[PDB]
């Protein structure tokens, strides 16, 4: 008898609390504009730290760096300057979409919650906040005041996911991002044709089409995983199956650093080093000139 709406819309209205508009005057400067640059901003910082751990050869609150730490997206290094390293988990995390990356920060928020209920803000109340604040208009201010204590104090965790914005000036009022309002909406991708080169010649990207599929095969030893996504490794035998295709060192170079990741790009401009690690790229060139 009942669908995915019917089961949402009773979740929903099964609180009945709700998202009060603030009667007091809203800051010109306060415009969906600078919400979705705050918000981006937060995810940015987020993301960063994430590409930080990647291995090579100030940063996102106790609230982000402990969550992306237990739920294994990075995991803790005693040998690294930064004391980090990323997982298999952190390189599908980069690939997510902007909508997916706040549900497994969300999920994982609700989880740490209940295992710190069972080892002594619960689900129940932390849901249906989430559930409020999906039904809000995105600009517009709402009075901190109708919130409930247990509400109050989700909204430092929730700020540090780029959901909410509180003004500095006057925490009367707080602000939805656009992570807030299209949060369980749905019902121009973000990282499709991405491929991620890292220091130990593992690939991981997300394919466009089949077609990529096909175009990856014929220099790297490709696996299948879910959606568009495909995983491998470079080899000296991948590398010299392309050059039985046409496809020459140069030619692959220039197809990584082309679809390289976006905050990757962006991480490697902002230090002093380039997006495909050197040491590969040499490999790639002499593996193609190792011919008799």
């Amino acid at each position: 008898i009942p669908t995915t709406e019917n089961l949402y819309f009773q979740g929903a209205a099964a609180h009945n609390s709700f998202g009060v508009p603030s009667s007091l005057p809203v800051d010109p400067r306060i415009d969906i504009a600078f919400l979705d640059n705050y918000a981006r901003k937060k995810w940015e910082d987020i993301l960063h730290y994430v590409v930080s751990s990647v291995p090579v050869h100030g940063g996102p609150k106790a609230s982000v760096k402990d969550l992306l730490l237990a739920g294994r997206l990075v995991e803790r290094r005693p040998d690294t300057k930064t004391g980090i390293g990323i997982t298999q988990a952190g390189f599908t995390f980069l690939l997510q979409e902007a909508n997916a990356q706040v549900w497994t920060l969300l999920l994982l928020w609700l989880e740490a919650a209940d295992q710190a209920k069972a080892a002594a803000p619960d689900s129940i109340e932390m849901l249906s906040f989430l559930f409020m604040l999906a039904s809000l208009e995105l600009g517009r201010a709402y009075d901190t005041d109708a919130l409930s204590e247990t509400r109050r104090n989700m909204l430092p965790a929730l700020v540090d996911f780029g959901l909410i914005y509180i003004p500095r000036e006057d925490t009367r009022q707080y602000f939805p991002t656009r992570l807030a309002t299209t949060l369980t909406s749905s019902a121009p991708s973000a990282h499709k044709g991405s491929i991620i080169i890292e220091t130990n010649y593992r690939l991981y990207a997300y394919t466009s089409s089949p077609l990529q599929i096909a175009v990856l095969a014929l220099f790297t030893h490709l696996n299948m995983r879910f959606a568009g996504m495909v995983t491998g490794r470079l080899t000296r035998e991948s590398i010299r199956r392309a050059i039985s295709f046409g496809i020459t060192a140069d030619q692959i170079i220039s197809y990584l650093a082309s679809h390289a990741h976006e905050q990757m790009v962006r991480a490697a401009a902002a230090a002093g080093r380039p997006v495909l690690p050197p040491t590969v790229v040499d490999q790639i060139r002499l593996w193609q000139l190792e011919n008799e």
